[PDB]
């Protein structure tokens, strides 16, 4: 099961890379720097957790594979742009990323701002195209979901809470850092899973179960990260080492449990929760 | 015509303020600052030129007025976020915009980055809702058009060309600054006019006439801007390249050209006609 996953992963990574290169031809005009920055940030980089989730979820319902990949690129556009902006000096001020210089270092601050801005627009351009799905109602569902997942009630909202924690001398509580995770990383994860239910025209019960999986692995992910990282409150600082470890493991079990109404079609999502999140 | 135009402008301004206020409730969780930054930028502008164009174009056909206004809010999301990101120290460093301190000044740099980021997302959320149009294809057409108009092949692409001009010692030529305008400001104007055609379920011939109007007023607007800014005093501009007399006459000709695209409409197009003349 870990081998079928490790190879799904590689197929996904090379496909997303292909899609981005194809989506981002370098224009023969002064937009050259902008698009080269977009390609620099979007191509080659991450392990494509988000496109992977989209592909693995769409596989529950035998969704058109190609369209599933493009939805993957759309969510990855949002993820990548968020990283470009997060890395900037006024934010996390990071010099490196994938062992490679961040956009504002390789290019400049303004190029980082604009390349991120363009990638957000591109996510919606991609989702909007007819190749995604013939049912227009479907495409609208994906677009509304992504817009909510990306903005003030989603990823950016989470970024903002994180910024508030860093600039406040009042330590946050467990409910607030939980809400922080739900928005900062959980919104995009939730989109990945929900996109599958949408692409498959599934019912509320199935939609709810997939979003619960996303909810639970997202939290497990952050708890694990709060452990790996070792002044603001964290799951480690609030739960302590022992309970944080046990709660991360419990969340993984829970995430898998949400998929229990599925047969073996849900096996990729099971593996993702273990051999990646755990 | 200018009298009704002023009235429409004041009305659109009030409506857009109402709509943004309703769209942006302030949470008591730590997202408070983000949303207050969004409200600060979006509310109490602001001539709302882009909402005005949407409203005046939808008026050509039988489009629900509140729906037209919401599309106006959506395009204004893109415009406002673009100003927030443009004012930042990384870009133009403006501490002020029409007597109003910029977001990074009233708040901080990080809040300006995020409030702009959230506003771009908000534009697409707004367009996706059924409130806009019962027909799903109308909404999808608007969304596709906005994403193209906003990104690397639109507004941000234009922003990039401008940034390239400012950080190079090689003066751009007429073709390049023409492309610069088409993208930097022309793309959003194009959306405003095309949105009216889309909301009105209009044919390709009508859509093209409207986009041609946007193209012409957008160029005229930039030429007039190149003129205005010069009156109040080294990258190439329409003024530097064309010279004073040619830039003046071309701005004027472009207004006439913009209006001529509307010759197939009756008095319902008077707002758009006035707006074009106003852009001078
Ligand atoms: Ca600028």
């Amino acid at each position: 099961m870990a081998v079928n996953l490790k190879t799904m992963m590689e197929q996904v990574a090379q496909d997303i890379d292909r899609l981005f290169a194809e989506q981002l031809p370098v224009p023969e005009d002064p937009r050259r720097r902008l698009v080269e920055a977009m390609r620099y940030a979007a191509i080659g980089g991450g392990k494509r957790l988000r496109p992977l989730l989209v592909v693995a979820t769409c596989a529950l319902f035998n969704v058109d594979r190609e369209a599933a990949l493009r939805v993957g690129m759309a969510i990855e556009c949002i993820h990548v742009y968020s990283l470009i902006h997060d890395d900037m000096p006024c934010m996390d001020n990071d010099d490196l990323r994938r062992g490679k210089p961040t956009v504002h270092k390789a290019f400049d601050d303004a190029s980082a701002v604009l390349s991120g801005d363009a990638l957000q627009a591109l996510a919606f351009e991609i989702l909007s195209e007819e190749k995604i799905h013939t049912d227009p109602h479907v495409r609208l569902e994906l677009i509304q979901a992504l817009a909510i997942a990306s903005g003030k009630d989603g990823m950016v909202g989470g970024q903002a809470i994180d910024l508030a924690a860093e600039t406040s001398t009042v330590p946050f509580d467990l409910p607030t850092i939980t809400r922080l995770q739900q928005l900062k990383t959980g919104a995009l994860f939730g989109f990945c899973l929900e996109a599958g239910a949408i692409m498959g025209r599934q019912n509320k019960d199935i939609r709810d179960r997939l979003k619960a999986y996303a909810r639970d692995i997202g939290l497990a992910f952050q708890i694990a990260d709060d452990l790996i990282d070792a002044g603001k409150a964290t799951f480690l600082s609030l739960l302590g080492l022992e309970k944080a470890r046990s709660q991360a493991q419990a969340l993984v079990d829970q995430a898998i449990a949400h998929l229990s109404v599925f047969g073996s079609e849900a096996d990729y999502l099971r593996s993702i929760a273990r051999y990646i999140v755990a």
